[PDB]
């Protein structure tokens, strides 16, 4: 039960996003919820997919966080509309399609920065704003792919990206623990998204996943929020740095 | 919430045990427990402690995790007298002193293997058996430690005992996965218990956790509890072959 | 270059062993080998197999590592025999077919013990008896597979010794690195030996390796004694407690 | 490991502390053709003098900064008709601004962040594409980390994202230029005393810890990562690629 408990959600596009998933469920449980986009088409959107949820009102700010102006000033306006708040949850990666089409070896440093400063940078920059907001502490979570891990055939500069991002997780857990602050990475399996279809092979993946994960069946948005509904809660005082596989245990097999 | 859950709780053996922790928060959840025990006065505690939960009856079972015939036999008893269960919560392991307190390389045969069996061996046998009580799917949980991941100062034999049981999670994971029956591991920070007085060196670590840790404090066997509670209900649905580090974060860090 | 360095190597039982692959390059190297052997019918083929080698000497001795004696006997005659050792090279594994070709949750406690005894402990006791011929130090090498790291279809009891043959490994580095003696594992890739023929859909992995790994290549015997040579030689000197993988990069993707 | 007819480009010597320097000293005494990049007109004049240390024949120097495209480019095909193809890369290059490694990791720049990033990682992913030009037979890259790349390790910082990015890094070049029998691989080394190592905060301290924890009870030295190398670099490694080796005393696999 998080009644009376807030938290900001970064990264809805559409009702298939994987930060649509964690907000239903934080939703059902009694969560207020804050919701942060990067362009007007989201917003929209954002407010049609709002009325499926009990909110009772719609708390909105676009923050496109390759901008320090607009990440600083997303969470101060929060802070003065919403008070104090128990966490965030991280659903924000992009990377060029002509850098994850060709082979690796060819990414271009302007691609390779680019993946890095939305996918890895952006959760340190908001993890010190969003600390601003948990003088008690809280919780911050951040959606990573097992490409981060192993290198995963086409994911490329985006597994280099998740790479960073992981250990952005495990640097932000030492940093912020002391303030009671906790950072963990949920490692989605492949879902079918807006964003899904700009990765090549990604059909070919979910096949595979369904024949060899020992679930033998592929995971979805709310199974990804369920577990965010974990991380954070009270449920798992004491984890902190982790990443925890939703996946269908496709993470433990060769 | 697990009303209308029952669960079978492994190796309560008095106030400080890990598994005593898991019992209290899935007691206050609502579930039906189950426990075994091996040792007669670890049955006298768990009925003094009973009296501190609200299970309405006391379904306690001997099953010494040595032999088959009381594993399969109490396994058997549990199906007829509580019906179909949910899951597992493996909380047992052992090893001669004699062992632990030599150097790793003069371990004896006859004591590595008995760390083996009781530590790692139990889980699969205690596996084949509670899936006959697990036709709709179910959860099982063991409980390691960080020496099962890496070498740890005195830990010893157990810490090989460890890794065995963290890879025999993921061979059931895999062989169980298509009976929708989920495999994990809580790797459980130190803690004081009666079993912890036999490793040297405890004390030690302890006070390295709470300096080290990105949390800067120990945890308990209520945190272990929490995480449990997540394992063995639907919110961990997707989630298997996992291994979730109740530390404070130190696993995450060097 | 390793003249005047005398190595023990432990498991030749054909020309296709794994182990021969070691003898011929650390043959080639300028050192003097030692072979330990448990059939009367390897002892047979070693003697055939010597013939193409520059040893000028056969050493070999019997020894079943499931025997105490036997292990503290044969490196004492050993010692006597050659003097003081420079290294090990173990490369013994065995579990039952009937254990093997089941589903893992079925594995028998005598079978999964036995698998234990010989393909892990057996580590543990050789490195005890060993340490007695390296006053000056040395270095000490297993065999394992990517399957003590991940659930492996098929490889299932074999798994779960090698996930502790592997904390074995980390354990004694440990132990024995204040005697300067250095212990690693080579994980090797799938190669066609006389104890594959006992893994089931060990073919339809060779060709998922050519298919799958960095290299699209499937590795050899030699390979690994190349890295085994390495590992046994002052060209690594720096480096105890690790797990080289000899296999196409294949346990680097997903 | 005898390397006569081969010929290593080595990139980061700023002076005889150099991890890089460990490298050259050994792929030098196993008969190695060397080549060797810098940065800074003053790594050049200390590369001139440690030559006369070494039994090359003839200096081949080159300025790269892996900030540019130009230079890593230019730097390669010059490098190429001069020496012709070469059989692999040892990759001892990093930077992270002072100002981003002595503060919380959480008020780490964006600037500075994408800094670590490009110097100690990217700078990989080009040398690794110009490089294989030289390769067209198959050949071996070797990129230097640390520990801090696999877990926060307090002080390393942003240092410690880059690491794992470069980590990353190695594993999916491996994957990319596998088939074209090119292998790429790390050495995690333990810490040691370099110029660099002046960076980082706490670094006396951990020296301390590893000779009291690690499995050998001592610290490394560069000729032992150069010892690495020599295998990652030759033929005793085919079959070993998107790996880790740690030169560290062992204590990667304690706790
Ligand atoms: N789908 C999968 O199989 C899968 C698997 C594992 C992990 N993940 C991870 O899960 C997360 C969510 O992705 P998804 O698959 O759910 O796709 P998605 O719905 O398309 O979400 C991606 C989100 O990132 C936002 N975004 C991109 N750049 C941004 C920026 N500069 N500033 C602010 N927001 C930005 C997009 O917002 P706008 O539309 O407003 O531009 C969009 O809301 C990502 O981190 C992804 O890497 C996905
Ligand atoms: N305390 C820690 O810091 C720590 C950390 C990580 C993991 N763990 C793990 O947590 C689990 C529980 O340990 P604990 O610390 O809670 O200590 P504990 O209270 O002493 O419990 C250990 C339990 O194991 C049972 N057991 C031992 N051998 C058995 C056998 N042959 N058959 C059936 N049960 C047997 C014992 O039963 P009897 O007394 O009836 O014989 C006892 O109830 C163990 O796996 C341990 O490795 C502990
Ligand atoms: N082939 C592969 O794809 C593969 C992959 C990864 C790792 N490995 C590992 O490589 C190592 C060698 O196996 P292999 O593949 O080379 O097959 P192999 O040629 O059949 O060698 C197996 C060896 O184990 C010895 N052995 C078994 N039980 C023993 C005992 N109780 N006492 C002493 N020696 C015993 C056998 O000796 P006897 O014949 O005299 O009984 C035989 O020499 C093993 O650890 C295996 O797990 C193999
Ligand atoms: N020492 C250790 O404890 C340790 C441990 C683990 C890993 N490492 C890694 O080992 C590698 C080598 O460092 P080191 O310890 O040997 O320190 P070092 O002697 O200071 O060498 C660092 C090298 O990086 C070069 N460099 C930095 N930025 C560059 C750029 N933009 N373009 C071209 N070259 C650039 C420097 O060249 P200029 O001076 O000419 O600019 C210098 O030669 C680094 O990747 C470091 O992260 C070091
Ligand atoms: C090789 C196929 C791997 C399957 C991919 C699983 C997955 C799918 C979508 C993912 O989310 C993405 C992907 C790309 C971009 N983009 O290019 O901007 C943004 C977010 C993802 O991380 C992870
Ligand atoms: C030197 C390591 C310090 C931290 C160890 C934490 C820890 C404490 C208790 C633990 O539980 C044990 C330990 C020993 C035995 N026994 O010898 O029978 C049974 C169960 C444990 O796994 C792990
Ligand atoms: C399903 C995985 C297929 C690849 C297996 C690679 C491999 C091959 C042989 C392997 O070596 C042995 C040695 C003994 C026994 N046995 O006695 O049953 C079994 C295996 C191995 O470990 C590992
Ligand atoms: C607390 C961590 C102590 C161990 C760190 C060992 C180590 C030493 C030097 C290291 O090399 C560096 C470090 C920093 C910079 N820089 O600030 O530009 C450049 C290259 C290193 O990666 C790694
Ligand atoms: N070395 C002491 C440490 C005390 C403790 O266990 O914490 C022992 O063996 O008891
Ligand atoms: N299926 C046979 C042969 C191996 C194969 O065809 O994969 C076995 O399990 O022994
Ligand atoms: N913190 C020291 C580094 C080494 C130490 O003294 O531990 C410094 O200011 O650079």
């Amino acid at each position: 039960n998080l009644e009376n408990k807030t938290y900001v959600i970064m990264g809805i596009a559409n009702k298939r996003s994987i930060a649509f998933g964690v907000a239903k469920v934080l939703d059902q449980l009694g969560a207020k919820l804050v919701f942060t986009y990067r362009k007007e088409r989201s917003r929209k959107e954002l407010e049609k997919l709002l009325e499926q949820l009990n909110q009772p009102e719609a708390h909105l700010y676009q923050i496109d966080v390759q901008s320090d102006e607009e990440v600083i000033n997303g969470f101060e306006q929060i802070g003065k509309d919403v008070g104090n708040i128990d966490g965030v949850y991280h659903s924000i990666a992009f990377a060029n399609m002509e850098d994850l089409r060709g082979r690796f070896s060819e990414t271009s440093r302007e691609g390779f920065l680019l993946a890095q400063d939305i996918s890895s940078y952006s959760l340190t920059i908001v993890a010190h704003e969003a600390k601003k907001l948990m003088p008690e502490g809280g919780s911050i979570v951040a959606t990573t792919y097992l490409g981060g891990e192993f290198a995963v055939q086409n994911y490329n500069v985006m597994g280099v990206a998740k790479a960073s991002l992981e250990a952005n997780v495990k640097y932000l857990a030492l940093d912020l623990g002391p303030d009671n602050i906790r950072v963990n990475a949920i490692s989605a399996g492949p879902i079918r998204t807006l964003s899904a279809k700009g990765v090549g092979g990604f059909n070919t993946i979910l096949k595979e996943i369904e024949e060899r994960a020992p679930l033998k069946r592929n995971v979805d948005q709310v199974e990804v929020g369920k577990t965010a509904a974990y991380l954070l809660s009270d449920l798992s005082s004491g984890v902190t740095g982790e990443n925890i596989h939703v996946d269908s245990g496709f993470h433990a097999i060769k």
